[PDB]
């Protein structure tokens, strides 16, 4: 009856995000799209033109149903801490209600309450560098847009959603086993994460009655991935080579576990690290 | 095609076999009782008069359709390894092909391949001594009963099972942290369990492209449950007092859980062990 | 023969860094300390008059031996991030060579190099409010001053370290399990810490042949530990009572660990998150 | 007064047992080996032989103090458990006292309470096997040998042990992450073994402030390792390899850490599995 869930976290149709949309999408869950200014523009534009048009068809007869597309960034809490740069850099200039507690006034106030909550976004200025040769600055980045944004979408969006409301983030294992090449403090921030996934568990299940839980996805080929200098290629192949289930990993597959946990069918799972990678985890060495 | 699904571990309506059953009669999934020999004519006894019909019903729309039950005891694999005892046994004498191979060998003879297998029993016959008065005997008969019947579910289910079929047992969090209460070899038969999950998912995904998982259940107050030290009237306590999520956790509630598990939607998930306990696993200590 | 260990965090001897102190003067092992500037004073004037003269003592005809006490702030890695305002502030004034590249050189110049090095300090500007909270502030915060200057103290060190050096640093549980009242993004800090502890691990074994290792320590009751708001009271009393070991928790049980570990006994462990908690962290309930 | 150390697991000098025989003697440690009949007397005739004298060298200093060495037999609890075949076995037949109550008492009756307790033995008749393959007979004889008889030393010798006293027994990371070759029920046999030990950490403690603890070590190529599906030269060079510390493991290594955890100086120590392998489990994938 009514269920809507806004998707923080899309730039295009290759990453998690979209494979979310998607799944959601076929449960007849209204989408809301969060998209970061300096990609919003070419993302609308791109919609507009009808570039995703084979990308939102679900199966036949059935195609993607978007209710709202917004633009918003997770590294600003209030309208109050945007500094004064980045109000009028060319790509924020234009756009407004874009911090998180705007975007969440702006969604209550169209649609009221939401039911679901999917933080699919991450960001790390020196990804590239090894954790030895990450600085203080690019490690604070990191836990700041990787990590906090998470503990921010919910002190926010709490307000603006109904009591047995589900919230999900995307994880990864070098959380917790090391992945040379995940570098810039992207497994310090993960890590933060899964244990902020803990102890925000706790507190909303006691006070709201909203779940919160994370899906560590196995490698999938998105633009972020790329970013990561190459890295992604090796790790697919890894994981289509050793994981028990050797298939390729799609964005659905995420997209499907995500619809489940937000759904009432996991009433009683909150604060857990769900792995979705086909078995790979499980796996201590190669054979 | 219809799905079929075996659940060896059915007694009453009280148990997590139940409502595993009423989550997969949502689907339309054919169930199949596998029934402890002790207990299959008490069982048959109160189904004809009429004992369960208020625990088969879904809602105005269908109930229960129970496609078979039939006589199970994990703990003999073949018909060769039952001993003279059991064999003169009362309750057993009147009963045939119950075996784990016998009853692989009779659900495909008469309903052909299945697709979805449920291991949902454990035993101990020293349960209510301490890990350390707890004899040989007794020790190797929880892990016989409750472990490995796991192991020897899935040999020989295997050749009446389609490729992407998928299997799920039971486990309890005492084979993490300690539970005092939970003795007789019990948590070390979970902790086998646990693994063992994980080395046959390797295996079955490999060789066969079959999921297994484990679901960690909270306190339910079961048949089973009733037998420890009360035990479980004290751990329902706690949970619903402390858990994150205070709410009564009902058998339904791990049954969606391995409704969803047993569904192709959880292609991409296997070798794990799902927490469905109102999220109690995370806490450190009570607040 | 001639080893050498710089213990980041020290105000008093209330603290661990003072038990670990304790236990590595009893092996033989010169001390050096680094001081936060901000009781820095405070402590050279203790020391002077004598005040930690009984702390100092270890059995009979034997007292703590301390090579160096040194101004150390792990806020700041270089002599060019220190702020201007920092660097005039009536406690910093007096002071120099205090950053994580200037200890590190002016330690060489003085001592050469080192082959033991120890992490024990930890901050939070927001610990006394819960996650949910926590400013994004706040939390950048805890991780910059908790998590990260183990990194950098680690990418400074290495170079006036010798092959087999180890490192030590302490964390706690809540970052695994929830604890009420470990506020500030300090659980966030933690999870962080014990997941760079992997990471660095494999850098600093492969690259130089140094091990990195974290104690996850049980409750003392420390400076900082009542800083927490009691807290710490409850905590000890929980430990005390429910832990497998019922006994007083000692800061020179965790430097006798601390001592085996940065000692050429525990060569073949790196990487590790080592419990020193009288077995608490093994509970699920009370009992 | 001096201490005592019983080891359990001995059969030659390259397997871990003798290991922890060294490192323990290194402090003055009385050491008694219990070692498995169907290789006793090959055992002492290559002894008196002065086959091992050179691995029982320490350095200029003393070598190896050996207090006694009996026959042991895990799978025997009392003279009532030993069936016909044993009894009528040709190397049993020359020996007595051998099961663990019978040991227990023995030592006890000549040496009077022991200090400390090493269980450095495991056992499955069907390793060879997968676990699939592994039948119930096979499964239950690799807890049997490998599980139980951790529980049953423990049961026996705390009446011949001090208060204080410290138990250690050794694991494989086979438990927790999936490993091909290690068939038969091992892995099994081996999670039970890590569960039991928190378990057995709760009662000792409680009841005789005894604490327990097990290691895992990483590859050494023993009699039992080169039994294995070669599994052990794939392992040893897999690990030297991806390893943080790429060295050579030795048996040595593990008997540091075993002599630490079996000292007062881990007194804050009991319920952990502590990782002895290099840093090999902490690694995600080959890099
Ligand atoms: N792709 C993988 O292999 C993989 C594996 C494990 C986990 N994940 C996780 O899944 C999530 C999605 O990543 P992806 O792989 O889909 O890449 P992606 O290309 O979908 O990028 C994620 C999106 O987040 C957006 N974003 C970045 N900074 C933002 C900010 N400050 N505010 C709002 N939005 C911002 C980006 O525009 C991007 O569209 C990430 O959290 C990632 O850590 C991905
Ligand atoms: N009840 C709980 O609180 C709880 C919590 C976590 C996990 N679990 C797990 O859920 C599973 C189901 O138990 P339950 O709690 O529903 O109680 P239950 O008694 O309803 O289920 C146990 C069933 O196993 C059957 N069984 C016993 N020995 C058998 C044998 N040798 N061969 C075949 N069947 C045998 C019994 O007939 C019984 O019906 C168990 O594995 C249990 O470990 C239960
Ligand atoms: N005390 C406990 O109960 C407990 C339990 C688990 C872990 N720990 C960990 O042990 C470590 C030591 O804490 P403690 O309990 O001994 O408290 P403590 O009173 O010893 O305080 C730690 C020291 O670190 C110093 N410090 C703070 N900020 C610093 C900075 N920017 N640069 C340099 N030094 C700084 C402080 O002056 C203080 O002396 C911490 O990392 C803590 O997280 C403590
Ligand atoms: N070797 C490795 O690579 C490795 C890695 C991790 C853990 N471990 C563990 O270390 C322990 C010691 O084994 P190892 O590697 O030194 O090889 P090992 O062969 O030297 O030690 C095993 C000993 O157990 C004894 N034993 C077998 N069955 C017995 C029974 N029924 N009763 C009494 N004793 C019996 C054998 O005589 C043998 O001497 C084992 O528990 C093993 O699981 C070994
Ligand atoms: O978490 C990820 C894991 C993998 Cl294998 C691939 C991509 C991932 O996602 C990211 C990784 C680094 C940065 Cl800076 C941003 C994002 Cl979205
Ligand atoms: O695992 C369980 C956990 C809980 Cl809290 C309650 C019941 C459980 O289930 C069992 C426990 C012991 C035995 Cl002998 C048999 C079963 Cl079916
Ligand atoms: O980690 C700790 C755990 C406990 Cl039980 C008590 C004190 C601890 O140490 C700290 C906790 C919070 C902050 Cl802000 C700083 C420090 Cl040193
Ligand atoms: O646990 C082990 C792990 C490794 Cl890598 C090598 C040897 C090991 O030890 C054993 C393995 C199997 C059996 Cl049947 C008996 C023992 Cl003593």
């Amino acid at each position: 009856n009514e269920d809507i869930c806004f998707i923080a976290g899309i730039g295009d149709t290759n990453g998690y995000g979209w494979g979310i949309a998607k799944e959601l999408s076929k449960r007849n869950v209204k989408i809301i799209f969060g998209i970061w200014p300096p990609v919003y523009n070419i993302f609308m534009k791109n919609y507009k033109n009808g570039k995703f048009d084979n990308d939102m068809i679900i199966d036949k007869d059935k195609k993607m149903n978007i209710l709202d597309m917004l633009p918003f960034d997770a590294s600003f809490d209030t309208a109050n801490d945007i500094d004064e740069e980045t109000k009028n850099n060319k790509r924020y200039n234009m756009l407004q209600n874009y911090t998180i507690e705007d975007v969440a006034n702006l969604i209550h106030q169209k649609y009221g309450k939401i039911n679901m909550l999917v933080h699919s976004l991450a960001n790390a200025k020196e990804v590239q560098k090894d954790l030895l040769n990450t600085s203080r600055k690019g490690y604070l980045d990191a836990l700041s847009k990787s990590s906090y944004s998470l503990i921010s979408l919910c002190k926010y969006f709490v307000n603006i959603m109904k009591p047995q409301s589900s919230i999900i983030s995307l994880t990864y294992h070098a959380s917790q086993k090391v992945v040379p090449g995940y570098g810039g403090g992207m497994s310090s921030a993960k890590a933060a994460l899964e244990s902020d996934t803990r102890v925000l568990a706790y507190h909303l299940g006691r006070n709201y009655n909203i779940r919160i839980n994370t899906i560590s996805a196995g490698p999938l080929k998105s633009r972020a991935a790329t970013a990561i200098n190459t890295f992604i290629d090796y790790m697919i192949e890894y994981s289509e080579k050793y994981a028990p289930l050797r298939q390729k990993l799609l964005s659905t597959d995420i997209g499907s576990v995500a619809s489940f946990l937000l759904s009432r069918e996991s009433r009683a799972i909150t604060g857990q690290t769900i792995y979705v990678d086909n078995g790979l985890n499980i796996m201590f060495l190669p054979d």
